[PDB]
């Protein structure tokens, strides 16, 4: 009961909010293996931001961000937070996709790094291809 | 009664097929202005195949395709044809997105050309960003 074996993919939009061209970005959350969660954020022009979040590091965040309780409660909150319109993107080489379900709610901070040229293109292709497959499935 | 003013965008999947790498492609059909139809086909890795179809060239195909009837009937056929699973991509800087609503129906051939690098990136960004907006509206 602590594995992403049955985790449906997550798609969403984020607006970059750096403080020195900031276009509109899409992100993709999905299970690479039954224990890791891979995140991709991209505007499809300025590369791809990626990281992999395993059950261990996912739990370490749960203790440091105050939200206590069973594993399902943290992951169910994260799904609701990451699929709500309150997902902001703070750009700085690195970036931190911050999300919260409601205002003054526990704040989820997923640190990010910029992709390599080889995988940046492959990342966007998967994001769109999976988003379409998820779109075409919600029609039938 | 011959304008693309009330034309919903179309998204779909197509598999290329050369005759001489090959990955999977998504396409996007939409009205740039009330008289032209812009199509984008891309695998998000190699490039973007694009053209723009005004009402004139669309009508010239109506005579060559053989399907006869009212404008609205032909365009409703093209809408149904481009949303079926019979969409092929024939590569030969050229391409021919051929579609038919079903097996044994008139076949619609939309010729294509390869984009330039500057707008190719923006083309994929628009397809995906619009695909998400269409996805979030259907899940409403």
């Amino acid at each position: 009961m602590a594995s992403f074996e049955k985790f449906e993919p997550i798609f969403g939009e984020v607006v970059p909010e750096r403080s020195d061209l900031l276009r509109r970005c899409l992100f993709h959350v999905y299970a690479s293996d039954s224990y890791n969660l891979t995140v991709h954020v991209t505007d499809f022009i300025s590369g791809v931001w990626t990281t992999i979040l395993s059950v261990s590091q996912l739990d370490d965040m749960r203790d440091t961000v105050g939200i206590g309780g069973s594993w399902s409660e943290f992951v169910d909150y994260t799904v609701a937070s990451l699929k709500s319109d309150n997902v902001k993107l703070l750009l700085g080489k690195t970036a931190r996709l911050v999300s919260q379900k409601a205002k003054g709610m526990p704040r989820i901070n997923v640190p990010l790094t910029k992709m390599v040229e080889s995988s940046a293109s492959e990342a966007m292709a998967n994001l769109s291809l999976e988003l379409f497959r998820a779109f075409k499935s919600k029609q039938h």
